[PDB]
């Protein structure tokens, strides 16, 4: 289901960058091995997603320093505190669900 699959991919990419700065090919590798081979992302999809996330200030990119230079992507302080805010807001929502279950 394309929109959910897209949002899922977004959550996974955002988490990879929460782990630490990375570059496209390494991201794809880490996802392949973390998904035990079931999610092989194509670089083109990463590119559309990162163009939007960096125009929206959630990630930024810099040129890494062998022969190089790998374009690295990082999560910005904006994206980090957005993750924080979201997690808090949604765990509030999660408590409400638990409470609705009881009453």
């Amino acid at each position: 289901p394309k929109e959910m699959l897209r949002a899922q991919t977004n959550v996974i990419l955002l988490n990879v960058l929460k782990q630490g700065d990375n570059y496209v090919y390494g991201i794809i590798k880490q996802v392949k091995e973390a998904s035990n081979g079931e999610m092989e992302l194509n670089e083109a999809t990463l590119y559309t997603i990162f163009d939007r996330l960096e125009q929206d200030g959630i990630i930024s990119s810099y040129w890494g320093d062998q022969g190089g230079r790998r374009k690295y992507y990082r999560l910005t302080e904006i994206g980090h505190e957005n993750c924080r805010l979201a997690f808090e807001s949604w765990s509030r929502v999660r408590k409400i669900i638990e409470n609705l279950e009881a009453n």
